[PDB]
C-alpha cells in the first residue's frame, strides 16, 4: 500500500541537472515529471500511444513519444535510461538492451526496476489453475512475462559490455487500489493475456476462481494483495 509508491529507484538513478536523460516505458509520464525536476533534460517514451497521449495532457512541457523498447533509437546520445515497471513485458531482453547501450554515452547508465524471478507466485498459480479447471490446458505457455534472476539478465547485461554496478532481487508485496475489486480490476489490466481466447462467462468464472484460491493468502482488511518480486540494477556503459 505504502510499497506501490516510491521514489527510491529515482534516488538510485540520482539525476542530475544538464543530464539527458531517457524514461523507457514512461505510461502517463509521472516519473518522468520527477526526473525533469532534477533540472535534467528529459524525454518519456512508450509502446502504446494512448498512454503517450495521456502523458502529453498531464506535462504539456515536458516531451513524449511514442517507441518501442526492442529497437528504438535517440538523436543523441544520453547519460541515462531509466526505466521502471516495463521490461518484465519484453520477452527479446536483449534486444531492448542492445538498444540502450547504443543510446547511451560511454559512462552512461542504465537503471531499472522490473518483475523478477519469483514475481506474483500466486497470482500465477492462481490463474493457471483456473484454466485448468475450465478445460484449458498448457496454461503456463500463455505467461506473457520474463521475470529473471540476477544472473539471468545481469549475463545479458554483461555480454552487450555493460559494467554492472547492482543488483537486487526483493519481495515488495503491494496493496491492490479499489479494496474489494482489486484483483478483478488486477487481471482485467494485466492478465488479458490469459483471457483472450475465453468466451465472456468463462472470464467472469476465471475471475470468481482466482479470488477464490487466493482469499485466504492475498485478501486482508477488505484488500487484495499482490506478492510482487522485483529486480533491480545499475549498469554503466564501459
Amino acid at each position: 500500500f505504502v510499497w506501490q509508491y516510491g521514489e527510491d529507484l529515482l534516488q538510485l538513478l540520482n539525476p542530475q541537472p544538464g543530464e539527458f536523460i531517457l524514461d523507457l516505458g514512461c505510461g502517463t509520464g509521472q516519473l518522468t515529471e520527477k526526473i525533469a525536476q532534477s533540472g535534467a533534460e528529459v524525454l518519456g517514451t512508450d509502446n502504446a500511444a494512448t498512454m503517450i497521449e495521456k502523458a502529453r495532457q498531464n506535462y504539456p512541457h515536458l516531451h513524449f513519444d511514442v517507441a518501442d523498447a526492442r529497437n528504438f533509437r535517440v538523436d543523441k546520445p544520453l547519460d541515462a535510461v531509466f526505466s521502471n515497471a516495463m521490461l518484465h513485458w519484453v520477452k527479446e531482453p536483449e534486444a531492448a538492451i542492445a538498444s540502450i547501450h547504443q543510446a547511451l554515452k560511454s559512462g552512461g547508465r542504465f537503471v531499472a526496476e522490473f518483475g523478477g524471478k519469483g514475481n506474483i507466485k500466486y497470482i500465477l498459480e492462481a490463474l493457471y489453475n483456473a484454466l485448468e479447471t475450465l478445460g484449458i490446458h498448457n496454461p503456463q505457455a500463455l505467461n506473457p512475462w520474463y521475470f529473471p534472476s540476477i544472473g539471468e539478465y545481469v549475463n545479458i547485461l554483461e555480454k552487450q559490455g555493460f559494467d554492472v554496478t547492482y543488483a537486487a532481487l526483493f519481495n515488495r508485496p503491494t496493496t491492490l487500489a479499489e479494496g474489494e475489486f482489486g484483483m478483478a480490476n488486477w487481471i482485467q489490466m494485466f492478465a488479458s493475456a490469459f483471457l483472450v481466447g475465453l468466451t465472456p462467462d468463462q472470464q467472469v468464472q476465471l475471475i470468481r476462481k482466482v479470488e477464490a484460491t487466493l482469499q485466504d493468502k492475498l485478501y486482508h482488511q477488505e484488500s487484495w494483495t499482490a506478492d510482487y518480486r522485483r529486480i533491480r540494477i545499475v549498469s554503466i556503459k564501459a
